[PDB]
């Protein structure tokens, strides 16, 4: 349900570093 980076289908996923 969050993280930065990491889903498939919510809305989170990666962006940074």
């Amino acid at each position: 349900i969050a993280s930065a980076s990491c889903t498939t289908x919510i809305c989170t996923c990666s962006c940074s570093s």
